[PDB]
DNA sequence: TAAATTAAGATTAATAAT
DNA sequence: ATTATTAATCTTAATTTA
């Protein structure tokens, strides 16, 4: 049978909502050590998560929309072998509604824009030409109490489609990098510096984790590892998993990071020093060049990995991709099988066979 | 020439309507 | 329950700025 997405998309449960599940039955092969945590977009071409689950020991994905953790939706699938009881959220949780998340916006927000929630944060931002087109469409009705319905429809659907917020008179503009940073749960200016351009900031932020969602899942690790963990971070990006562990106060004795973007590696190392991490950070570039024996050598030096965490590329899965939405075997999304290859090396030492 | 700008539909699912 | 309509969606690439 095909994988049906859960409605509501709350996974095994989210804060302040009914339907929390405290126990599941995992397949014997799925079982740690190591713990592992895999992330990707939920809204793939047909059959993709079935294949991902087949290669991750038939674990059913946990589908969670991050709108239950912040102001912006983020419908993601999570395959992991973590315990699911006694999760807790990092504090304080981010603002839940647009009204609280954008305090100045009530000055410009139209009554007929009924959004209390933003849509997914993506790598492609709305253009200044779109802002002008919306402004021009609304101005012939400035002294009218309300524009006609067909004009309202165009503006509303463009604000949703491009995740625009009202910032000036008849002015709907996309989110700023620091706003994306805060909604995704990163500290302010996390992706400012390290040679990252504003353009690259948009892409890296759009590709990243929602930290509060991932932290809520990883929270179960805190009683398990009082002395911290050795982490294998695959497709690290701007370090969503590391920020989550940091916010959970779970010591990272070691992070071996694999991330091909140089500016992303700079952002992660900047975070490592600015938060005064006492553990060691090791940075690799291309996962395709990371050999099995290197993983085994690292485990022999540092004593294995307690957690393997990563999200492999989505560009060949994402609905926004006009060119190469060819599925799991696309040039970038096929790097999922590199995640499985590395994970299997860790499992061979940790659990055997 | 790094950085910025802009527009380029299709695929599903969720929801509404028989 | 079945069908039709609405709705969301970790993007690529060509091009221009500066
Ligand atoms: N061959 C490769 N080796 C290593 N990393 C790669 C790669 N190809 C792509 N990547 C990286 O895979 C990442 C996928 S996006 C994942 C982002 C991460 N979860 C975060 O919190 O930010 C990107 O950062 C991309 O640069």
């Amino acid at each position: 049978e095909p994988i049906r997405l859960p409605n509501p998309m709350i996974g095994f449960g989210v804060p302040n909502e009914p339907g929390l599940i405290t126990h599941r039955s995992l397949p014997e092969l799925a079982r740690g050590p190591p713990f592992f945590y895999y992330e990707n977009v939920a809204l793939t071409p047909k059959g993709v998560w079935e294949t991902i689950s087949r290669h991750l020991f038939e674990i059913p994905p946990e589908f969670v929309d991050s709108k239950y953790f912040c102001v912006a939706a983020r419908k993601r699938g999570y395959i992991h072998n973590l315990p699911i009881n006694n999760r807790f959220q990092i504090q304080p949780p981010p603002k839940y509604t647009i009204h609280d998340a954008f305090p100045l916006s009530k000055r410009w927000w139209p009554e007929w824009d009924k959004r209390t929630k933003l849509n997914c944060i993506l790598t492609c931002t709305g253009s200044a030409q779109l802002t002008n087109r919306i402004r021009v469409a609304l101005e012939p009705y400035n002294e009218e109490p309300e524009p006609p319905k067909h004009v309202q429809r165009y503006v509303i659907d463009q604000c949703k489609k491009w995740n625009l917020v009202w910032v000036g008179k008849n002015k709907a503009a996309p989110l700023e990098p620091d706003e994306m940073e805060s909604i995704l749960g990163f500290p302010k200016n996390h992706t400012r510096g390290g040679g990252m351009s504003r353009t690259e900031r948009f892409k890296s932020l759009g590709n990243s984790f929602q930290v509060d969602t991932v932290a809520y899942h990883l929270s179960v690790l805190k009683p398990i590892f009082p002395h911290g963990i050795n982490v294998l971070s695959l497709f690290t990006g701007i370090g969503g998993g590391e920020v989550a562990l940091h916010r959970l106060q779970i010591k990272m004795k070691l992070v071996v990071s694999v991330e091909i973007s140089k500016v992303n590696r700079n952002i992660l190392k900047d975070f490592w020093e600015q938060t005064n991490q006492t553990g060691e950070l090791i940075e690799f570039s291309d996962i395709q060049h990371l050999t099995n024996d290197t993983i085994e050598g690292l485990m022999e030096k540092y004593g294995g990995f307690d957690l393997v965490i990563g999200g492999s590329p989505c560009n060949n899965l994402a609905g926004g991709n006009r060119v190469s939405r060819v599925g799991l075997e696309g040039d970038q999304s096929s790097l999922f099988f590199e995640y499985c290859r590395i994970l299997e090396v860790v499992r061979a030492r940790m659990r055997g066979s």
